[PDB]
């Protein structure tokens, strides 16, 4: 399931795997 998600600093999507943001290493939730 790479049900990716969508950064809500960057707006970049970036993988299911990855618990923080690979652009600003904002997690989803800050
Ligand atoms: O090439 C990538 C890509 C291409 C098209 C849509 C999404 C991605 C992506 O999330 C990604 C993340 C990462 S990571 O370093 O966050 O795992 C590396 C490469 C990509
Ligand atoms: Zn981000």
């Amino acid at each position: 399931k790479f049900e990716d998600w969508l950064c809500n600093k960057c707006c970049l999507n970036n993988f299911r795997k990855r618990l923080k943001c690979f652009r600003c290493g904002a997690d989803k939730f800050d």
